[PDB]
């Protein structure tokens, strides 16, 4: 559909790391997600992960941080 579960990324196919729950939930709900929360451990390990991102949004996708 158009929302999806996430590591958010830049432009540059980079994930956003963290070091707080507080700042993926902030990133996360101001780019139209219903929440958010730091990863510090999965697929790309820590990083921020966000609940129904909408896909006009980047997520992290096979391949490097460039």
């Amino acid at each position: 559909n158009s929302v999806r579960d996430a590591y958010i990324a830049d432009s540059h196919n980079c994930v956003y790391e963290c070091a707080r729950n507080e700042y993926c939930n902030d990133l996360c709900t101001k780019n139209g997600a219903k929440s958010g929360y730091c990863q510090w451990v999965g697929k790309y390990g820590n990083g921020c992960w966000c609940i129904e991102l909408p896909d006009n949004v980047p997520i992290k996708v096979p391949g490097k941080c460039h």
